[PDB]
């Protein structure tokens, strides 16, 4: 009826920024930033119990340094607004903080290791975030775990399972996303939580991220509602 | 421009069945084989390199026995079809044929070993099928070659990669989709090919499979075309 756990692809950014006529686009960033905010707030009033943003992809790493810095200081105030004990937010990371850099992983950690474990409210930061290797990983930990126990080399072989894979990932003990958010008319995939996500339901608006309203949130919860 | 490799999920049949007015569910399913043939020879002649159709998913396995005989009857008289040496298709099947019953087996498997190996156009049909467990059994297979070269249990623990995964899938040294299109609305995902469709563009219509047209093909590529 509700989605237990909404995941959000925040798409169109630099793309919003450029159709206002903006020329320094590190500004969409800002305006989608001040958004996940607003959307964390949504999702915690209507009663939804997990929200997953997507902050970064190894795909983002692909740009300019000169935006990427921009991008990861906006990322990392962004990650300290959602992690503020006012909140009190249970807040973990998803993915690998080896490849945004050293002072601000640090930033990013502690944020994130401040916050409780128990609470009413919980949001998933993906940073360093690519699908098809969060899979990988949690093969890799599976199979230590049975070697830890004790298992032969003929044993792991067969170690592998549907069950296993999931309590390994990073989004381990959560529930799989009910409803995945994708917006700027995005109809493409990104392999974001990609194991987790085979059965979510799709929404879709046209508008870009950094435009997203309240009343496009009420719509993709009664479009989700209605199937 | 154009898609190397579109899969398509036939989704509807039941439902276009009964929409017509009949007590009999298989109806739908013989009306879904009658479409997929000619989807077939659209994207052949539209140029398409590979197509993916979806035939039977490990939850359809679990239907009411005598609706599953007839399914997969229906099932196995469309990939003889698709099999029949006119065409010059190349054909694979992708899933667990163990599933489906010994007769049907052997039928659906010599159809296909009769196929040509090297061909302009190549055609995969989903039957025993599910997301999760082939990415599971790729792992497996995987860690099975390696334990045959004589690896160790340390070493079998780090030899799982991504690109190790993409060979031991059942879609083996092929294009990932590009384009994957969905039927009766449904937003869903269902898993179908969901390591190598990570980074594929979905298309959707509201329309029962049994329903889809050659014009709603045309509007599936106008829409790839203009993304």
């Amino acid at each position: 009826d509700l989605p237990r756990h909404i995941a959000v692809l925040c798409d169109g950014n630099r793309r919003w920024a450029r159709s206002a006529g903006y020329d320094d686009v590190s500004y969409g960033y800002r305006m989608g930033a001040a958004k996940i905010a607003e959307m964390l707030r949504w999702c915690h009033e209507a009663g939804i119990e997990l929200a997953t943003v997507y902050l970064l992809s190894t795909e983002n790493l692909q740009r300019d340094p000169d935006e990427l810095a921009a991008l990861i200081e906006i990322i990392t105030d962004v990650v300290e607004e959602i992690c503020a004990p006012a909140n009190h937010w249970s807040v973990r990371t998803v993915g690998d903080l080896g490849l945004i850099g050293e002072e601000p992983a640090r930033r990013l950690r502690g944020a994130v290791e401040s916050t409780p474990e128990v609470a009413s409210f919980h949001v998933n930061v993906a940073v360093g975030y690519g699908g098809r290797r969060e899979i990988v990983d949690a093969v890799r930990a599976l199979l230590s775990k049975e070697l830890a126990n004790g298992a032969t080399a003929e044993e792991l072989v067969d170690a592998v399972t549907v069950e296993g894979i999931s309590e390994n990932l990073y989004t381990s003990g959560q529930p799989d996303p009910d409803l995945v958010i994708r917006t700027s008319g995005e109809q493409r995939l990104s392999g974001f939580l990609l194991w987790q996500s085979a059965y979510s339901e799709m929404w879709f608006t046209e508008a870009h991220w950094p435009a997203f309203r309240h009343v496009d949130f009420l719509r993709a919860l009664r479009d989700y509602s209605a199937r």
